[PDB]
DNA sequence: ACAGGATGTATATATCTGACACGTGCCTGGAGACTAGGGAGTAATCCC
């Protein structure tokens, strides 16, 4: 799946809004998988408080419509 | 009025979040020992 995202990210240069969703036990290992294989392009999780949700989604929620985001954050996990 | 398929219930598990709860670093106001000025206690006494 990460290979699919990387291929259609930087062969066809749309490095994309990425949205991986899974059970909430595995996601730290998913963070480690992202951290191994593509820290070249970045990632952003959510775990905790609803206030933490509200503050983190401000530095998440799409910020820019046109290109993809021209982002410092493009993988919601 | 009866048949059929919807929703409802039941017993047992599971995950995941919310609004509480408890736990700890650390300042400053309370406690202790002290003196001495003095308001208060107290006997005395005029007299309303």
């Amino acid at each position: 799946s990460i290979s699919v995202m990387a291929y259609l990210a930087e062969r066809y240069d749309i490095w994309g809004p990425f949205l991986v969703v899974a059970p909430a036990s595995t996601l730290h290992n998913w963070q480690q998988e992202v951290s191994k294989f593509v820290p070249d392009f970045k990632v952003l999780p959510y775990w905790g408080t609803a206030a933490d949700r509200k503050v983190l989604r401000k530095f998440w929620d799409r910020k820019h419509t046109t290109y993809k985001k021209d982002s410092p954050f493009h993988v919601m996990i």
